[PDB]
């Protein structure tokens, strides 16, 4: 099976990218939380599937692509074939999810993680079913050119706690941040 999850790190001004990189300086424990959250599977035989748009894929340094221990799928209407290193290419969220039934991606996937960018996140939030949003709130403003959509607070609900998610405010390089989990089911 699995579940459908979105993971994102956002500045106060809802920024997630700037010219191909993150808006903020490197936050090592944020990177570690991202890697752990998306990689961990305790089902023998499966791996998580990570879904990302073209901009996100290329924002990841070549030394870190494909994301080890995970099935990498790029979502794009403009690419003609899977970028080098990616396992699959799909033209829409719908098709990607459809892909996780057919013979190859069915017996193999545990969780599904949507890791960016803006358009995929949009696609996903407006997708039927039970979605969880894993949100890293970076408590500072940063100049950005890519953003995360606002979260209807009325619609999604904030989970006071979730297993493997720290409750306390973190700090690195003088930047404070906290982890939050939201959920919906429509
Ligand atoms: C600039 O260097 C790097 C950039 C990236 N990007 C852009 C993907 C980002 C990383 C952090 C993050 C992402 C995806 C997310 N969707 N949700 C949260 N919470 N956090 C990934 C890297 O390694 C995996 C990397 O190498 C260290």
């Amino acid at each position: 099976v699995g579940s459908l999850n979105c993971i994102v790190a956002v500045s106060q001004n809802m920024g997630i990218g700037k010219n191909g990189d993150l808006p903020w300086p490197p936050l090592r424990n944020e990177f570690r939380y991202f890697q752990r959250m998306t990689t961990t599977s305790s089902v023998e035989g499966k791996q998580n599937l990570v879904i990302m748009g073209k901009k996100t894929w290329f924002s990841i340094p070549e030394k870190n692509r494909p994301l080890k221990g995970r099935i990498n799928l790029v979502l794009s209407r403009e690419l003609k074939e899977p970028p080098q290193g990616a396992h699959f290419l799909s033209r829409s969220l719908d098709d990607a999810l459809k892909l996780t039934e057919q013979p190859e991606l069915a017996n193999k996937v545990d969780m599904v993680w949507i890791v960016g960018g803006s358009s995929v996140y949009k696609e996903a939030m407006n997708h039927p079913g039970h979605l969880k949003l894993f949100v890293t709130r970076i408590m500072q403003d940063f100049e950005s050119d890519t953003f995360f959509p606002e979260i209807d607070l009325e619609k999604y609900k904030l989970l006071p706690e979730y297993p493997g998610v720290l409750s306390d405010v973190q700090e690195e390089k003088g930047i404070k941040y906290k982890f939050e989990v939201y959920e919906k089911n429509d």
